[PDB]
């Protein structure tokens, strides 16, 4: 079984109506929120999502979507359900024009970014994916990162199917995580300090907190209460917990601020603190001028830039 292209099988592809405005496949899918798509065919990006890989491409007006089922079922479209779960994940009930309009309408510095960068929205990832891959986020970048999870994937989640060269596997289970040989494990595939975090983490969740139903409260939960609650985590401080409330938890007022933001701060918003170095107090504050100046969706509007700071970096 091979990667596919919307050209070499034209019949296993269905359509979102999707313009390039509202989302940008190579702005969004390697700008540091999933770390587990890849472009394996020029503008065609393959990755799993809940339990099932994917293939996305896009043309103008449209996002072209085709699934490969691990069983013996012959190859077909997308299921309008399926469907369902991929316009889920990319948000797309949420309008970014209008979003673009008014961060635009109050910021100088993101209406200059935001015309290269259209199309630059918030994934809305599964909470057990994003807690893990951003507690192997800490002092990491974006190439480890990447690796790490990958590794990790490997180690402890199902196997799905390979294609080409490529062998998927589906993000490992809390029962997976909790398990004995995880943190050894974990530290001979170069996680260090983190391969504890993710084991302790694991079953807290499990034996502390009442399992996947903690994550789905704190979902409806309220920012403050989500933010809190996810800081009592081994390996979760405030960038963190921040994440997981923007990427997983839909808090899109959530500001994730480390040594990345202070950067845009200083470089792009001439700022300073009112210590003048990143600690709980300044990074607050960092938080706090970002909700001020964008509104409810300051995390949204951040994402843009670390989409720029990202891309132009490398
Ligand atoms: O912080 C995030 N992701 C994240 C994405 C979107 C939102 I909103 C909030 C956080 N992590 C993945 C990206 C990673 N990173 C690098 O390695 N280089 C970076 C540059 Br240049 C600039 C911004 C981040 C960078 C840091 C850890």
């Amino acid at each position: 079984m091979g990667h596919r292209t919307l050209a070499s099988t034209p019949a296993l592809w269905a359509s979102i109506p999707c313009p390039r405005s509202e989302l940008r496949l190579d702005l969004v899918l390697p700008s540091g929120q999933s770390f587990r798509w890849r472009e394996q065919s020029p503008a065609h990006w393959s990755g799993v999502l809940a339990d099932q890989v994917w293939t996305l491409t896009q043309t103008e007006e449209q996002l072209h979507c085709t699934v490969y089922r691990g069983d013996k079922s012959q190859a077909s479209r997308p299921t309008p359900d399926e469907l369902e779960a991929v316009r889920k994940y990319f948000q797309l009930d949420v309008t970014l024009a209008q979003l673009y309009h008014h961060w635009g309408s109050v910021d100088s510095h993101f209406q200059e970014v935001a015309q290269k960068f259209q199309g630059v929205r918030l994934l809305r990832q599964d909470p057990i994916e994003c807690l893990f891959s951003f507690i192997c986020s800490s002092n990491n970048n974006i190439a480890r990162i990447t690796g790490m999870v990958e590794r990790l994937c490997q180690a402890f989640g199902p196997r799905l199917i390979q294609l080409d060269d490529v062998t998927y596997h589906g993000f490992p289970s809390l029962q997976a995580l909790a398990g004995p040989e995880v943190e050894a494990h974990l530290r001979k595939l170069g996680l260090g300090y983190r391969a504890r975090y993710v084991s302790a983490s694991a079953r807290a969740i499990l034996e502390e907190q009442g399992g996947l139903a903690w994550l789905q409260q704190l979902r409806e939960s309220s920012y403050e209460e989500a933010h809190k609650a996810l800081c009592i985590l081994p390996g979760v401080g405030t960038k963190v917990a921040d994440c997981i409330c923007l990427m997983a938890l839909d808090k899109p007022q959530a500001v994730p601020v480390d040594v990345h933001m202070w950067h845009i701060a200083q470089r792009d918003y001439s700022w300073h603190p009112t210590a003048k170095g990143p600690s709980p107090q300044t990074n607050k504050e960092l938080g706090n001028f970002f909700r001020s100046l964008w509104g409810p969706y300051a995390g949204w509007a951040q994402a843009v830039l670390f989409s720029a700071d990202l891309r132009q970096s490398r």
